[PDB]
């Protein structure tokens, strides 16, 4: 994703909150 849920959600679309970052399909992209 590339993007961080450092707050406890993701603003890219399909991305997990992955803490600190963020996760896609549970994959970190």
């Amino acid at each position: 994703c590339g993007e961080t849920c450092v707050g406890g959600t993701c603003n890219t679309p399909g991305c997990t909150c992955s803490w600190p970052v963020c996760t896609r399909n549970g994959l970190p992209v």
